[PDB]
């Protein structure tokens, strides 16, 4: 089997991407944030504290003839950005782009933090990291990909995120028309439960490539590119007027600037992030100070190849017995 679903930016800045997911019988379609940095499929639901729902579409398990309460199971998750959610668990039928999993753990939110409430466009998350990170207790549950894997034509999924435009998540096949040149594959460590890999270095604009190992995670659920302070300083040094602002919470730059590209290495291959991808717009409405898309990972504890990086590539998440990651230009 295979599946193919379009993923759409939630706003004009590509702050996140939503992908429609069918849950239950008859189908209830929710727009979920596909997140290769976590491993829980959770949704706003009829059980979510009413004051914490503000415009989201909810899953109502009582209206699904295939929903079953997973007795005694609870979940609770905290994300790197400080947000959180928790609740109980159903199993139900879940389909993404024509690919169907029966008995998928669907984690129903009883509580969500303010940032989720305040984002009306995201109805929940669909985790695509390794199932070892799943938070369901006392019986850990499998991700949608893990459940689908054996049935897929090939045990892979691909992320093809757009810049200011829709893109695609495919399951079970590699669309050879979706990228240019070749896909370069690179080793993955699953030891922290992430799609963790080591970039071979970077360049700023038309500058020379610096060969240096940068361990980080391919994370579709993180907006920006978080890299070591040395790398980030080197980038922003090429933008007149750019500075790190403690009050804003990162590097900012004059909105009048033309940003240089940023290149990262994948083995001997190179992925180029155009400068415009690194512009996240005014820090507040009407400001001429703009927020940077490349930020320091110092104090996160891990480097994160988030959407800013991933959207410059066609990315293969290869879930073979020994997982690997593939990157191609597009």
């Amino acid at each position: 089997s295979t599946g193919s679903a379009t993923t759409t930016p939630i706003d004009s800045l590509d702050d996140a991407y939503i992908t429609p997911v069918q849950i239950g019988t008859p189908a209830q379609t929710l727009n979920l944030d596909f997140d290769t940095g976590s491993s829980d499929l959770w949704v706003f639901s009829s059980e979510t504290t009413a004051s914490e729902v503000d415009g989201q579409t909810i899953y109502t398990p009582s209206k699904s003839t295939t929903a079953k309460l997973l007795s005694g199971a609870t979940w609770s998750i905290s994300y790197g950005d400080g947000s959180s959610s928790s609740g109980d668990v159903y199993t139900d039928t879940v389909s993404v782009g024509g690919l169907t999993v029966t008995g998928q753990a669907v984690e129903s939110a009883k509580k969500v933090s303010s940032s989720f409430t305040e984002d009306s466009t995201i109805d929940g998350l669909l985790g695509l990291a390794f199932s070892t990170l799943n938070t369901v207790s006392p019986t850990q549950q499998k991700t949608f990909f893990d459940n689908a894997k054996a049935s897929l034509d090939s045990p892979v999924f691909t992320a093809d995120l757009g810049y200011h435009a829709p893109g695609t998540y495919n399951f079970g096949f590699i669309d050879t028309t979706a990228y240019t040149g070749s896909i370069t594959y690179t080793a993955v460590s699953t030891k922290q439960g992430f799609w963790e890999w080591t970039s071979t270095g970077y360049a700023v604009g038309s500058g020379t490539f610096k060969s240096t190992s940068i361990d980080g995670i391919a994370d579709t659920g993180t907006t920006l590119l978080y890299l070591p302070a040395t790398v980030v300083s080197a980038y922003w040094a090429q933008v007149s007027g750019a500075k790190s602002s403690s009050s804003v919470g990162g590097y900012v730059f004059p909105c009048s600037a033309t940003l240089p590209s940023f290149t990262f290495g994948v083995g001997s291959a190179r992925i180029v992030i155009p400068g415009d991808y690194i512009d996240f717009g005014p820090i507040s409405t009407g400001s001429s100070s703009c927020f940077g898309g490349i930020q320091s990972s110092a104090g996160i504890g891990i480097n994160i190849f988030g959407d800013v990086a991933l959207k410059a590539a066609f990315v293969v998440f290869n879930g073979a017995t020994t997982p690997t990651l593939g990157f191609a230009s597009k």
